[PDB]
């Protein structure tokens, strides 16, 4: 917006609201836990990639 207000000094309080309404957090045709496990084991072992964890929120 023309001559839009832009202040460096910004502050955010504890703002966390319910966003769990997404029930479509699974997408496959009909893989059994066996088939999934095997294919996961194939790509991960063949790649030999370390599935590293993102850092937690610290103090």
């Amino acid at each position: 917006m023309t001559r839009g207000n832009q202040r460096e000094l910004a502050r955010q309080k504890n703002m966390k609201k319910q966003s769990d309404s997404v029930k479509g957090k699974r997408r496959d045709d009909g893989l059994s836990a066996a088939a999934r496990k095997q294919r996961d084991s194939e790509i991960m072992q063949q790649k030999q990639k370390k599935a590293n964890e993102k850092k937690e929120e610290p103090k």
